[PDB]
């Protein structure tokens, strides 16, 4: 256990910042993740051989799709790392263990299609899981990989601690269904404003961890503008392929997914920042003040989309 992972200087410094981009070198992403586990959890948290085997099977179970791919998994895990490292004393040891794994696993075996497309196509997954269809699938894939021989990274926990970590992971992964975010955020907003928010209340922590999951999942809007803008291309590449598959079933896609409305993307981003992203980081910053850099970066990117609309960029 004298075997620390170490990053080149620029990465060692910049990985601590919320806006870090993990880079185009896929083969460095596993080491970046182990580095983050070792600092946010400890060199004691997992056996290195088991953790390495788990990461590589997780990678193999992400698909070659434009956005919901292995790079997205590691990107979402890094945003969680930055949240955890900026709120040293707010989280339990089980939470530090579970949440980086949940982030790495949270889109396992994504096919690049929405819950709504699986329901309209009548995919078998839509009959097995009637709500949060893909997110129940991602959690089921995580359990599968944890059960492969030599892949049980939680083997040193008691039965009850193992049950607890798998429940943190399950709830964190379900919470990445954006349909559930609007309601979660409204309850958190009321709880904060009436001062009823209690981090010793388990159902309150669960809500706060859900919002952390949304914030990490949406973190492309918190990056430097060139990263944000190029990530948006990948996001729409998926939506528009789904739009094409909606038109093949004889269904007009929603505007978000209709490549004929390419021109409105700037205005679509404004709506998304104002309805989803800004509210997300605003409520997160109220509950967890040291996450403010996420809100500040989001607002800078909103202002860049505003520039695009005025043709100033
Ligand atoms: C989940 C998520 C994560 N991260 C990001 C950055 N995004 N961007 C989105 C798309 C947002 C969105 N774009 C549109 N547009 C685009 C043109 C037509 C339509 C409108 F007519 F509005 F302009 N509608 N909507 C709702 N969804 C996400
Ligand atoms: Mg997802
Ligand atoms: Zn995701």
């Amino acid at each position: 256990g004298l075997m620390q992972f170490t990053l080149p200087v620029r990465l060692c410094k910049e990985i601590e910042l919320f806006h870090f981009d993990i880079g185009p070198f896929e083969n460095m992403w596993p080491g970046i993740f182990v580095y983050m586990v070792h600092r946010s959890c400890g060199t004691s948290c997992f056996e290195l051989e088991k953790l390495c085997r788990f990461i590589m099977s997780v990678k193999k179970n992400y698909r070659r799709v434009p956005y919901h791919n292995w790079k997205h998994a590691v990107t979402v895990a890094h945003c969680m790392y930055a949240i955890l490292q900026n709120n040293h004393t707010l989280f339990t040891d089980l939470e530090r263990k579970g949440l980086l794994i949940a982030c790495l696993c949270h889109d396992l075996d994504h096919r690049g299609f929405s819950n709504s497309y699986l329901q309209k196509f009548d995919h078998p997954l839509a009959a097995l899981y009637s709500t949060s269809t893909m997110e129940q699938h991602h959690f089921s894939q995580t359990v599968s990989i944890l059960q492969l021989e030599g892949h049980n990274i939680f083997s040193t926990l008691s039965s009850s601690e193992y049950e607890q970590v798998l429940e943190i992971i399950r709830k964190a992964i379900i919470a990445t269904d954006l349909a559930l975010y609007f309601g979660n955020r409204k309850q958190l907003e009321e709880m904060y404003q009436t001062g009823s928010l209690n981090l010793n209340n388990q159902s309150h922590r669960d809500r706060v961890i859900g919002l952390m999951m949304t914030a990490c999942d949406l973190c492309s809007v918190t990056k430097l503008w060139p990263v944000t803008k190029l990530t948006a291309n990948d996001i729409y590449a998926e939506f528009w392929a789904e739009g094409d598959e909606m038109k093949k079933l004889g269904i007009q896609p929603i505007p978000m997914m209709d490549r004929d409305k390419k021109d409105e993307v700037p205005q679509g981003q404004l709506g998304f920042y104002n309805a989803v992203a800004i509210p997300c980081y605003t409520t997160l910053t109220q509950i967890l003040p040291p996450t403010e850099p996420l809100l500040k970066a989001c607002r800078d990117n909103l202002s860049q989309w505003e520039k695009v609309i005025r043709g100033e960029e």
